[PDB]
């Protein structure tokens, strides 16, 4: 639990890796991470097992932006999919942080949605490395991560 | 016995609370472990952990998907995660998932996921201990 | 001497398990057959891999029926995705009954098709284990 | 020496094996061949697999003809997928031969084109099997039926 | 030392593996490189497996070229699919080099759009075995393979 690995991309439009390493090291100042970089969306499976079973990574945080076109789409979900098996083989979490453009309405927007959905998923790679008791007492709550919460 | 009870931040709805009850009810002693993960993909993982590491013989996923197109293929996503783990521990995974677009409003939504978890706790029950109850219900109707 | 195995659910609105058993003992009296049901769709993949890896079956037949919306078409996806896996890594086949009510005009014709189906495919379990020179001789059908 | 699986279906409307029997005999009269029949295109998978594993086929031919209902095509994918996965498994090609009935104008045609894009991918095991090289001078050609 | 495996086909319509080895040999003219080529798209998994397992690459290179069609689209999906597992299985990485005859307006164009997507990538490969660094400073960039960068 005194490890993370963040794995990012050169094709995402967007920095999400620098606000959720400040993140981290603010809830604990010591914990140790690792960064890696890869070309883009589906490079990041192999990437992510790489450091949760080479380098002692108890957790790790995947994230990616998919571009608008539809076959970014299909891309993003068999991103998805490899990053989903790479949990089951290793047996330990990858915490998704994808987002598409279309999310966003312009650049300020996108760029402000990335990193604010970026940091929030650092909080729950915290709460699931120290506090997992806090997610439950959260259970139900809607919780989002980027826009506003949803609630109940 | 032991049921893993897996679920989600993200859920607008508190699903878990009913199903635990309603094992307790079936089997007073059961034994029930917890835990609750950001979202639907989030749980693939969480529920093998709990079937290989913490002796679960059984584990109800509960989630509910988003209103956009998106989500639905985030929940197809997270539904593949649950056939691999349970094809991979050779132990059933209960899958309950509610999406929001089945209500007409929160009120109904609130009703049909607690009805539908307990629903598949009793599910679990039989799984775990009448087995023969479910194939005198099958394909019934 | 040879087992099959048959899983079927609750959620399914025609019993196809009691046709194919039926016609499994017919041409092959001696033949042992285990039960086992699920809720539905995708409880089917583990409960077919448990059969086949802890009670010894050969094969194993998935009886299921999804349901008209698009949704259940999904489901059924992943849920034949499962029996796929499931076969591949055990090495032993898994024949899938799925009947969709979208194929049946009305609860009659469902009720036959189904059963029709099954009972039809519980033939192709035995070709398999006993005659597969039979469906050799059937390859490429004829129209 | 080396030896080749040919697994086709009951399903298909077209007997795709024959041709592509025949034609390995040809440019190899002395491989080894071994045949299994299945109902259909998802049982096509794990039966490619036990040949594989079970009895030594270098390489396996997978024979199967998808519906026209959207429905076929799905349990096409669903085939095709298990195909990635059997060959992922054990480190041996399938080549996958599935023609679709909409490819055709009608059975005349679609007898034809299954007969014919059997035989052409029987050549590509050939060549896997035999003369990886002649592929490599192909590269990028636009090998397909033109 | 440092091994490349280069994976086309005879489907593809253009030759992108010269111009790939090109560039590595470019970047690093003692690489060791073999090359592979299948029919096509759905041939590449396995190819690329072997390569990474029986023949001692540390890395391959998966070119490839779906059809118009949309049912190629699909052949397309399950062969990426099939190189997201091939590299969960080995923990080695897969540069898949895909090009879409939809992305061309003509024929001159998609030659062009082809090769100099696998060149791009081609130089991916060799940071990745010589300079991760690098691509970490590019985190967010927005690069892009083929068409022009698109940026943060
Ligand atoms: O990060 C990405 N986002 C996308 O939307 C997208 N779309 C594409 O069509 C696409 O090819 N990529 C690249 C892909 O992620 C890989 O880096 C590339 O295949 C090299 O392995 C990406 N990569
Ligand atoms: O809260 C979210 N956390 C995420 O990690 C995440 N990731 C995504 O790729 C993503 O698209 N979303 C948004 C979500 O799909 C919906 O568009 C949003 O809830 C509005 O309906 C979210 N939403
Ligand atoms: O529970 C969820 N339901 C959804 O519909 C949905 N949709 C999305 O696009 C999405 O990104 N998520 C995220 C999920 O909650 C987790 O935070 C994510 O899997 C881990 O990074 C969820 N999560
Ligand atoms: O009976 C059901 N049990 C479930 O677990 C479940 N889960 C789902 O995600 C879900 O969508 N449904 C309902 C489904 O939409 C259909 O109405 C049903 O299959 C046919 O009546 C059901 N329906
Ligand atoms: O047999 C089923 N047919 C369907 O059409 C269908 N549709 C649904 O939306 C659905 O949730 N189910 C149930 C599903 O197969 C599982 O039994 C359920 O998720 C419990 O794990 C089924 N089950
Ligand atoms: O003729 C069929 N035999 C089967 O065993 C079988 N099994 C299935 O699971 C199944 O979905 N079908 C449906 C069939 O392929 C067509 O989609 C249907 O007839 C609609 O035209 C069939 N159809
Ligand atoms: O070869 C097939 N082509 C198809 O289009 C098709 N469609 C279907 O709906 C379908 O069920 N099948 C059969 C399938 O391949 C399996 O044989 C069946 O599920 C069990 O044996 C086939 N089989
Ligand atoms: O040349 C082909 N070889 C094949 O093995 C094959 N297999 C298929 O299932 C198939 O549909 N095709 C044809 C396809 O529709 C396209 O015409 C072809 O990819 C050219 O774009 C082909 N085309
Ligand atoms: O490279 C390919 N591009 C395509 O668009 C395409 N489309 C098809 O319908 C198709 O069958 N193929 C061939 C496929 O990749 C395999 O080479 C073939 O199945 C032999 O195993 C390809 N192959
Ligand atoms: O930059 C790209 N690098 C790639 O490797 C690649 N591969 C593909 O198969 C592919 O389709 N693309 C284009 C991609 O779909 C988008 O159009 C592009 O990213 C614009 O956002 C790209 N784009």
């Amino acid at each position: 639990t005194k490890k993370v690995g963040i794995v990012d991309t050169t094709f995402a439009r967007v920095d999400m890796a620098s606000i959720a390493i400040k993140k981290l090291k603010e809830l604990s100042p010591n914990i140790k991470i690792i960064r890696k970089t890869v070309p883009g969306i589906k490079d990041l499976p192999v990437a992510c097992k790489k450091l949760l079973e080479e380098e002692g990574c108890d957790i790790v945080m995947a994230l990616g932006m998919p571009g608008k076109a539809e076959k970014d789409k299909v891309c993003a979900h068999e991103a998805s999919l490899g990053l989903m098996l790479a949990q089951l083989m290793t047996n330990k979490h990858i915490i998704e942080v994808f987002v598409h453009e279309d999310e966003a309405k312009d650049d300020k927007e996108l760029d402000w949605l990335a990193k604010r959905r970026a940091e929030e998923h650092a909080e729950n790679v915290y709460y699931l490395l120290f506090k997992p008791e806090y997610l439950t007492r959260m259970a139900g709550k809607g919780l989002r991560q980027g826009f506003e919460d949803a609630g109940p």
